[PDB]
């Protein structure tokens, strides 16, 4: 299985100065909840951002740079590469790699920021037409999680 992992807002944005633009913690109680055990697939800008890989799972960066290498991290360095990972792999990011995977995932899994952002970086644009709503998901409005914001889980038509 092949998914997308991602929260963008509603215009698409995704990331502002390796950033979020915002603080949801239920959002990233989800994405440890949906891919513990399994792999995150990501471009080595997105990996940057985050810093160290994240524990309890597989982390794969693709890099063109063939000295790269970090402890926790397996190296892809072709798009190609992708396809021989056991499992369930997520496309974690960024903008670029979604360019790239979004007309080979089987599957999507969007948190929708229900606010506008300033960003510098956007999830491709995507219509329902070639994908269906397998759920829709409200989250929930707390002291700490202040965004209105829907998980759904879309899966190509
Ligand atoms: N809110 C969210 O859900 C998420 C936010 N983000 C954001 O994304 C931002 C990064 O922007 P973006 O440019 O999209 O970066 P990416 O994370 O997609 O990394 C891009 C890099 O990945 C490598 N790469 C991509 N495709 C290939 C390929 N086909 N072959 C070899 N290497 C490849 C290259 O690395 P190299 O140049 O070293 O060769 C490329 O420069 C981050 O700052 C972060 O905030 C990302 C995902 C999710
Ligand atoms: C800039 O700093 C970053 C930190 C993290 C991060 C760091 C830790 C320690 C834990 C977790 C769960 C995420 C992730 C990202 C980027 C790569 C992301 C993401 C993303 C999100 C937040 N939600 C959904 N649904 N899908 C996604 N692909 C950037």
């Amino acid at each position: 299985t092949l998914s997308i992992l991602v929260a963008h807002d509603l215009q698409r944005v995704i990331g502002f100065e390796n950033q979020l633009p915002w603080h949801l913690p239920n959002d990233l109680k989800h994405v440890k909840k949906l891919s513990t055990g399994h792999t995150l697939v990501m471009g080595r800008k997105t990996f940057e951002s985050i810093g160290k890989p994240l524990p309890n799972r597989r982390n794969v960066v693709l890099t063109s740079d063939t000295s790269f290498n970090v402890e926790g991290v397996d190296v892809i360095h072709s798009i190609e590469d992708i396809y021989q990972l056991p499992g369930h792999v997520f496309i974690f990011g960024g903008q670029t790699l979604f360019e790239e995977m979004i007309d080979k995932v089987d599957d999507m899994y969007i948190t929708v920021i229900e606010g506008k952002f300033r960003g510098d970086t956007f999830f491709p644009p995507y219509t329902f037409e070639d994908w269906e709503v397998a759920s829709s998901v409200e989250g929930k409005l707390d002291e700490k999680n202040t965004i209105p914001h829907t998980f759904l889980h879309l899966i190509r038509k």
